[PDB]
């Protein structure tokens, strides 16, 4: 289940909206860098090539929205 108060979803939503303008959900792989940005995340570049080339199997370059979400949850230190 979600591990994020919620509260925090409406700020994640406002900042996914402002770039999923495709239509459908999805966002490009060269602003993925751009959203965290936003929220005011920077993680290593080593963590940022990894998180992108664990989900885009596909090569298609765009990434849907839970994957962006379970990369987020991911990169924490779990219990």
């Amino acid at each position: 289940a979600d591990q994020l108060t919620e509260e925090q979803i409406a700020e994640f939503k406002e900042a996914f909206s402002l770039f999923d303008k495709d239509g459908d959900g999805t966002i490009t792989t060269k602003e993925l860098g751009t959203v965290m940005r936003s929220l005011g995340q920077n993680p290593t570049e080593a963590e940022l090539q990894d998180m992108i080339n664990e989900v885009d199997a596909d090569g298609n370059g765009t990434i849907d929205f839970p994957e962006f979400l379970t990369m987020m949850a991911r990169k924490m230190k779990d219990t």
